[PDB]
């Protein structure tokens, strides 16, 4: 099984998470294309210790609600593609997220 490329969009418009955003949710989106990945795939992101979890569509995105305090309080993740080939071999593709907080 082939890794393909994985992103991760500016958290929030700005890349920073401000009062406000940190006192509701956040979606952190980002893309998930190339290699055996595919929709359906697992993505997932530790966030603050706390795993959180979606699944690339069907256009090779994703997004994932996630608290906005553990944002504040964490400013860098990987999300973590887990992709099959035809056979049922594996693999895991990463990338990485930083961001600040005002
Ligand atoms: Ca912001
Ligand atoms: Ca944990
Ligand atoms: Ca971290
Ligand atoms: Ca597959
Ligand atoms: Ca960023
Ligand atoms: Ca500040
Ligand atoms: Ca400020």
């Amino acid at each position: 099984a082939t890794a393909g490329t994985v992103t991760v969009n500016a958290i929030t418009s700005d890349d920073v998470i401000n009062a406000s955003e940190a006192a509701g949710t956040v979606a952190v989106s980002g893309t998930a294309t190339g290699g055996d990945i595919a929709e359906g795939d697992t993505v997932t992101l530790e966030i603050n210790g706390e795993t959180y979890t979606t699944t690339v569509d069907a256009n090779g995105e994703w997004s994932v609600d996630v608290a906005g305090s553990d944002l504040a309080a964490d400013t860098a993740f990987d999300a973590v593609v887990t992709s099959s080939d035809a056979a049922g071999n594996t693999v895991d593709t990463t990338g990485s997220s930083t961001h600040t907080v005002d």
